[PDB]
């Protein structure tokens, strides 16, 4: 498979949307896809190709000046671009299979050109007109083109799936959930006092065993098995040095930890941003993952890129995101005294927790977004093997 | 020959009532030749459709690109892509393939670029107005427009300027290579030089039973006003006492009054100020006959808005304007340029009332008819030198 993907208005290449288009087709070219990645020139240095890995390489249009044209005006340049796409192809005799396109300025060539080529166009929005004057209103129109004619629409979220719907009227239909990889920049261990320093933000003394829950509180979400089980460890042995925190949004629980006489050792945070959320990560010695469902396990690898060993639920997408008896363990279902014990594993013995949890950043920076990829890589057959596109239909 | 030519025209409709008289004007005359033209535009108006079937071979295609209104020139650059998509839909559900394209103003232009490259046929265009010569040393999307403007200067096969003037705007500002620059003169503005004269005579005070020849053009030899002016001393050693004022208007290259005061006519004949076209509307209205005695004279613009102002042209047999003048109809036409052959045609005319009137009267519809005329048939010439020196790589793209 040979994809082209459309930024026209960012470079990949330099240091939201920029890290998702890089880290999707690093991945994908892992497993075999070529990725081309085309992008407005503005670095004279880069020169035109810019082979980046095996099957991945950034490909540098000139439209307009190297500097000095603003994302406001880059509209001006949309056919130009698209032309200087065109004109590469030829001389590079290049022939692609599906075009993912980023945003609306690149979601309106990839329109033209799938057309063209007759080949199906995925599309991210990544920020919306609607979520967030003449120019957003015209900004918002050729968004709503894209709603209306792209083959797929690819969004992070079921949240972004909604807006769609609401805001653009968009078929749920033509919309397919790819949820993105770990921030393994932002989630990451830090340097020799990064645990300490968030310790401290929490009220935790240093010396403290913590466990931490990280998700939406409802059953399949499994926090009352965490609770349950906090509880069991409790009961088979009072002394500890154990805290839990839990964070932490409602769909109760904490009814729950009193009505089994845990209540003073599971703490209740409040949601916060990713940035505050790193401290709850890099604080916990283990974080619990005690999913009924868990498609993905965003958490799980938010976690391990964070240097914290991961003990899952054996189900959905965990086996994956957790190297089992590397980074973390599995649990096989849910009850108390099946949890209570893997906790007290890891919990017990420092030396293998530790070593996971130092192993476990490495497994999220390679294995984070190639699940994602896995997903993109799934998405993009469906799509060939469904495409029909005769370039006739057109709704402008 | 056969020959089918798609004009691009995305911001503005050729169908509503400048760029759009230019555009149908041309078409419609292009049409007239048996060349089949199809102008795009962005669909701004439900109850015309997607086909408009203008003239024989002549359509209008209306291609959705954003809501029908609403949507402001400054915001058009978002719809570029979405345009040009719309057009190649049009083309694949109508089987309709082209030879030539000729964008008009910078937005169309860059959809014909992309265009011209796929279908690897010829780009004219022509640019109309210009950010550089507009504005001077501009915000963020005046820059925008420039860049896009200066893209078409060194992509587009031909760019066809209206005057010499618009020629070397595009070598200043643009750097355009003179050769890749072709000048097409757009007809008459029958609209403006039109018939309606009395007041004419009150707003440059001629005084008004009199007979009146009128010169108007560049003040320089080629354009001969030296010759009207040897011609009216002749007139006036015929008959001393005759009937009649000359008006010349004007603009140097006062050569021509220290001539007229030398052979005793400077009393006969007045020097108007150069004036816009607004002003020289009242010219042609007080004149009764406009007199064009050109050595060269590639178009013969000044006797078209004559005629097209009901006055009568005396022409040399020179260039284009023996087609500008329809000779024994509209005008008389003069073999050289000695003043004896002009006085015996300014003569005949001044000394025919009735002839004279009904040539100002045909004059009109002739103008109406045969101004753009002459501006497609060097459009016609210079698509067929485009085709014939047709060299579209597409893979050179200056972006």
């Amino acid at each position: 498979m040979r994809v082209a993907m459309i930024s026209m208005h960012t470079s990949p290449l330099q240091q939201g949307m920029n890290v998702y288009i890089l880290s999707t087709a690093t991945e994908l070219a892992k497993q075999g896809i070529e990725v081309d990645i085309y992008t407005r020139a503005t670095r004279p240095s880069q020169g035109e190709i810019v082979r980046v890995a095996e099957n991945l390489r950034v490909i540098n249009i000139a439209a307009g000046p190297y500097e000095g044209l603003s994302k406001e005006e880059l509209p001006t340049q949309l056919a130009a671009f698209t032309g200087g796409m065109l004109s590469f192809t030829r001389r590079e005799k290049v022939t692609y299979d599906l075009i993912h396109s980023h945003y609306w300025l690149s979601g309106q060539v990839g329109w033209l050109l799938r057309d063209l080529w007759r080949i199906p166009l995925i599309h991210t929005a990544h920020t919306l007109a609607a979520v967030k004057t003449p120019e957003s209103e015209a900004r918002r129109i050729c968004e709503q083109q894209l709603v209306d004619n792209a083959d797929v629409l690819a969004v992070n979220t079921q949240e972004e799936m909604q807006d769609l719907m609401h805001h653009y009227d968009a078929d749920p239909d033509r919309i397919s959930v790819v949820s993105p990889g770990a921030d393994v920049e932002l989630y990451s261990p830090g340097n020799d006092r990064a645990t300490e320093r968030s310790r401290r933000e929490l009220g935790i003394p240093l010396h403290t065993k913590v466990v931490a829950f990280v998700g939406r509180l409802q059953p399949f979400k499994g926090p009352q098995v965490l609770i349950k089980a906090v509880a069991a460890l409790f009961d088979r042995d009072p002394d500890r040095n154990l805290r839990v925190i839990i964070c932490g949004g409602p769909s109760t629980y904490r009814h729950m930890a009193e009505e089994l006489g845990v209540e003073k050792r599971i703490r209740f945070l409040d949601p916060r941003p990713p940035s505050e959320l790193v401290a709850v990560y890099r604080a916990a010695d283990i974080v619990a993952v005690p999913s009924f469902n868990e498609s993905f396990g965003l958490v799980a690898m938010e976690a391990q890129a964070s240097g914290t060993p991961v003990i899952a639920a054996r189900v959905g997408g965990l086996p994956i995101a957790v190297a089992e008896g590397e980074t973390g363990l599995l649990v096989d279902g849910h009850s108390p005294h099946a949890w209570a014990d893997a906790l007290a594993t890891l919990l017990d013995d420092d030396e293998t927790r530790i070593r996971m949890g130092e192993d476990a950043v490495e497994h999220a920076r390679t294995f984070s977004w190639a699940a994602t990829a896995a997903q993109l890589s799934s998405l993009y057959n469906d799509a060939i093997a469904n495409e029909n596109v005769d370039g006739e239909t057109h709704h402008g």
